[PDB]
């Protein structure tokens, strides 16, 4: 198992991370201001909370690969030695919670004197950078080193060899680009819109902005760079292997990603511009929606997970050898990874006015979950059946 | 050791605990009215804290025990089958000092409608009642009886026979009295002072009381009531067991406890009523505090203890073998339980102003902690020395 002090420190953060959690709810019912505009600070601290939420995720997914005999150890090429259990994923993200907590608590007291209150953020996106660019060897250095070398393989898409850690980090990103849209978002409004001057600052005097509009083609680039990515890995691995149907078929849906994104971009620069021609492109964005999260979906059942097989048997519609125990897991997934499948690419064309940002920030923790249930399945059909690709024998 | 599971929830109990100290300070120094007295709190709260101080340094003592091989399982006649580990009590104290801290947070916001602020401690000492004579087995439902079948052979003293958890506990009384006059002032400040009527009541509206002094014979019969248990079970072990010495010696002792308050007392009232005859009693007092602050200080290190030996050898005023690793500890225990044991029976005759409280607060914590101390070594002379006289072998 694990040492009796790291059981004690993941239930002291997370009892912590509870206390201040009712508190940061209280405060904002009562001690708010509740007269300027709060969205400059929700999407800053939007992205850390989703940060920290799949943190989590993958802590459970952790434990669930070992009670049913997954073995990610060997299929991810990891070290047998030393590894990340899940209370020790499930501590590092009660850590990097509850510094997330005081963060948003100070932007709420303020209970400093005259420093500015928006270096909170700041602040805060800074330690956890340098929490993972430590050059001492200290603080889990083997699993934030083995991690910072990955990041570099992934991000230098074609000049590596893609194994399975580059493959399953790039697909990760795709359903945690909301991070990149809110440290983009970060940098153009402290940049060119929070006024220094004044005391208060990251919540503004008003009740108008220019950093979260489909913008001169800078937030569009940014929303599909984690889409680039494995397109290109895909493209590199048919250039490899010669096997021209699934690595194609594959960056043909990254492919439709990409339409998808400049469709509803034009659309609304022309609309918000106010060009006469303006709806003929909303017909063509609604056929991309529907093109590609059709595309998306009935490749995560046949080929990702490699459920509607013909000869499944008594399991009506699932593989022929099934681990996890039960067997209403596998139905609940099938008919969630549709409902939470068709809003997902609601909210890459979506992210229209103020009504269109609370579904932004409802959904984006739909997002992902999702892809804490494909974990669970990737990696097993991948077990039992090397459909990945990745492993001679 | 212990399941996975136990030691989340200690870890839990102990953040959510801190968490809610922290906010208690801040509460206190902001929220607070300034206006009204916050005595008749701070005593009906008191009373809880040293419980919880005291469940606490137990859980600490049970791990000394442990690791230096003490075999208190054996000494207490307890069950080797199931016994509390030391997570077991660290978890009891947690659990029951979040309800504490939660009580004295909604006496300080009142955060509800009209119900009255006053119902909060009795609410917090009926639910720490009520946890112990629970009849449904859950809970540690085996210790709470083995501890309720002991405290009624403690209380009804002198017809049962003295095993050694009877006399460990009702020593434990001896040090435990600041929650027996905290438990006496409870109820006869709801009985005969404070005004249902109004809707604060806990904090009355002043900046004269007739509870807390040392009044017609009563606050100071229950002040020693943990001294009259001892006394009488010493007689009784004289009266089994016919050995006339350390018996009767130590009964005489308790008796010196006896004659301090009710000296104290006469003094008192005396100059309350304003007699010409009073300063006569002030000189007999001082001579009993200091005549008993000497006879049980004598008592735990030659008798209890068992340190100032002749055949010591090269351990300098200690015994032939020691257990605890170290040897700085013998020492410092040594010029502690005089420093901490002359300031005890201040506290006892005292409980003179409201400087005189800001004292019987402050060193209440450190007559709970003074047998903290005293556990670790009596224990480990009764198991190498058997000098309790309670085991034939
Ligand atoms: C504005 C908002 C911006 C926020 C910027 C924040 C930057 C990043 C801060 C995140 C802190 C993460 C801490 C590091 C987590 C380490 C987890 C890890 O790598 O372990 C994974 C585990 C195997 O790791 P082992 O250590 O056992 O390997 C040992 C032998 N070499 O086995 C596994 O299952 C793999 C799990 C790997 C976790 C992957 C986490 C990816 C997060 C980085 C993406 C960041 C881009 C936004
Ligand atoms: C106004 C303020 C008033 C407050 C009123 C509150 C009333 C009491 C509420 C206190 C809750 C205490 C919960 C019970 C604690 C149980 C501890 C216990 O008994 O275990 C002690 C342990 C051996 O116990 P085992 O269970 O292993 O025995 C099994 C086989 N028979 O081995 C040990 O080392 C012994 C430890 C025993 C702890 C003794 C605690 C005594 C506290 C009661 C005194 C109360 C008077 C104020
Ligand atoms: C109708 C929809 C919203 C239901 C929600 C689906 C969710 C709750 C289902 C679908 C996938 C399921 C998981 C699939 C497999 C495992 C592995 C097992 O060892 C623990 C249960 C666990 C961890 C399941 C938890 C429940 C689960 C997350
Ligand atoms: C000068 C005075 C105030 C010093 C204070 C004395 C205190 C701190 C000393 C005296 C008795 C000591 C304890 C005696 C024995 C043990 C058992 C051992 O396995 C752990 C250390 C421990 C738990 C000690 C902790 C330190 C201790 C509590």
């Amino acid at each position: 198992p694990a040492p009796a002090w790291t059981t004690f420190r993941v239930g002291l953060f997370c009892g912590i991370f509870i206390v201040l959690n009712i508190t940061l709810v209280l405060a904002a019912v009562f001690k708010l201001e509740t007269d300027r505009s709060i969205w400059p600070l929700i999407r800053i601290y939007r992205g850390g909370f989703l940060l920290i939420e799949f943190l989590f995720l993958l802590g459970i997914n952790t434990y669930g690969w070992r009670q049913a005999g997954v073995n990610h150890v060997l299929i991810f090429e990891l070290n047998p030695r030393s590894n990340l259990s899940h209370q020790h994923l499930f501590e590092i993200a009660g850590f990097l919670g509850i510094l997330w907590c005081l963060s948003l608590l100070a932007c709420f007291f303020a209970p400093i004197s005259v420093i500015p209150t928006y270096v909170y953020p700041l602040a805060l996106y800074g330690f956890m950078v340098f929490f993972l660019i430590n050059p001492t060897k200290t603080f889990y250095y083997k699993s934030r080193f083995w991690l910072l070398k990955l990041l570099f393989r992934v991000f230098t898409a074609p000049f590596h060899k893609v194994g399975f850690a580059d493959f399953w980090l790039a697909d990760q990103l795709n359903s945690l680009s909301v991070i990149l849209m809110d440290l983009e978002y970060m940098i153009c409004f402290y940049s060119l819109e929070l006024k220094w001057d004044e005391s208060k600052g990251l919540l503004p005097n008003n009740s108008s902005g220019i950093c979260h509009k489909y913008t001169y083609g800078v937030r569009a680039i940014v929303q599909c760079i984690p889409a680039w990515l494995r397109f290109i890995q895909c493209l590199r691995r048919y250039r490899d292997t010669k096997r021209a149907f699934p690595h194609l078929v594959n960056a043909g849906k990254y492919s439709t990603t990409f339409f998808m994104v400049t469709f509803a971009a034009l659309y609304s620069t022309h609309k918000e511009r106010g060009h006469s021609d303006t709806m003929v492109f909303f017909y063509l964005w609604i056929v991309f929606y529907i093109i590609s999260s059709c595309y998306t979906l009935i490749w995560d059942l046949k080929m990702d997970w490699g459920l509607f097989d013909k000869n499944a048997g008594e399991n009506t519609f699932l593989r022929e050898e099934i681990v996890y125990p039960q067997k209403a897991y596998y139905y609940c997934a099938i008919i969630e990874d549709v409902i939470l499948r068709f809003a997902w690419t609601i909210q890459i064309s979506i992210t229209l006015p103020h009504s269109g940002d609370i579904i932004a920030t409802v959904f984006a923790p739909l997002e992902v979950f999702r892809r804490f249930v494909w974990n669970f399945f990737r990696l097993e059909n991948e077990h039992l059946n090397n459909c990945g690709e990745f492993r001679a024998v």
